[PDB]
């Protein structure tokens, strides 16, 4: 099995006891540690903080410690936008210039493989041909990786990407099982089902629905998907997420999901962002009430007009149970920074969660 963690390089500005560098990384935690997220400049594979060559050797320096480690660079994001990657795989040229810069660059910081996260090919803005040259992409990379396994005398450099759970975007831009065959591995988004961007109340990741498309927004509908659609199980490995979506609440009295809301949730005091939290923002909340909703077996809890939905230790261990029935490669992580890391607020030890992937896996 895989447990494929992501490590945010932004995470390093969060005050206090949130501040995440490399340093609070655990070797042996994870099997795959994915670096978010690397830029494009020319078409060529860049940096996107001043200190991402540091934080790449320590973050790449763990293998010292534990060789079996695999780490991969991924490249884009919501923030990066799609409009580099179209002009990028737009001719051949282009894209040999970025596989050939993706290259030097992976070998030159240690890393073992590429990551892809455009978000999204054929969608947001990527025009309706991006969809066959993602694929595109993805094979040359595959390839050129092929070709640098001989002449380097190293590990065939690894190539996965991540990936949306929705109807829509995949239609829009994934040809399933063509790039299933050149991917090492598939990290299903799994997460973000639910959010502040909807007037009503709802968990950011259930494993089951409570009709319609509405009843495809659940992890198993998301699986499901990628499955019958010629992804082989090993290779989709499922997104957990160490975080929550919250809601402000249209009535203190209304806990319900479905409940209707008058937007985002109050920003977190670490994350600083409305609509979402993470698990060490909302494990230990003074005075509110934790309740469960059946049907996704996922929880929820709420205090006065805030309501919010996320993933405890009890979820994980069920996703786990899930995953390893449908039989898939292993469990994806969003993010590191996101779990108690250090233990500093949920009197559950270092990484609860995370952890608690480790052990069911």
């Amino acid at each position: 099995a895989k447990l494929v963690c992501y490590f945010t390089n932004w995470a390093q500005y969060r005050q206090g006891e949130a501040r995440f560098l490399p340093k609070d990384l655990d070797p042996s935690l994870c099997t795959h540690l994915i670096y978010a997220f690397a830029g494009m400049t020319n078409h060529q594979l860049s940096t996107t903080e001043w200190n991402d060559e540091t934080l790449y050797q320590e973050f790449n320096g763990l293998k010292k410690m534990n060789p079996k480690l695999k780490t991969l660079l991924a490249i884009g994001g919501w923030n990066f936008g799609t409009q580099k990657f179209t002009d990028m795989v737009a001719t051949a040229n282009n894209r040999q210039t970025f596989v050939n810069s993706a290259i030097r660059f992976l070998r030159k910081y240690s890393f073992d493989g590429l990551d892809l996260d455009w978000e999204y090919p054929g969608s947001q803005g990527s025009p309706a041909v991006d969809k066959e040259r993602f694929t595109t992409l993805v094979q040359d990379l595959a390839n050129a990786f092929q070709q640098e396994a001989q002449t380097s005398g190293k590990e065939r450099l690894l190539l996965s990407a991540a990936v949306p759970a929705g109807q829509t975007y995949v239609d829009a831009g994934y040809e399933v099982d063509k790039i299933a065959q050149n991917l090492d591995f598939v990290n299903l988004m799994a997460y973000d089902f639910h959010g502040s961007w909807e007037k009503v109340t709802g968990h950011n990741s259930p494993l089951y629905k409570r009709s319609g498309a509405a009843a495809s927004l659940n992890v198993d509908a998301a699986v499901q998907q990628w499955l019958e659609k010629g992804t082989p199980a090993s290779k989709l490995i499922l997104g957990m997420p160490t975080y929550g979506r919250s809601f402000t609440l249209a009535s203190s009295s209304d806990t319900r999901v479905g409940a209707p809301a008058t937007g985002s949730g109050t920003p977190g005091p670490f994350t600083k962002e409305g609509g979402m939290l993470a698990y060490y923002e909302v494990c230990s909340w003074k005075g509110a009430t934790k309740q469960r909703i059946q049907d996704q077996k996922v929880p929820y809890i709420f205090r006065d007009n805030q309501w919010v939905g996320f993933d405890d230790v009890e979820s994980f261990k069920t996703k786990v149970s899930y995953l390893k029935q449908k039989g898939l490669g292993g469990a994806m992580v969003w993010a590191l920074d996101l779990d108690d890391f250090a233990g500093f607020s949920c009197n559950q030890g270092r990484y609860p969660l995370i952890q608690t992937l480790r052990q069911e896996l």
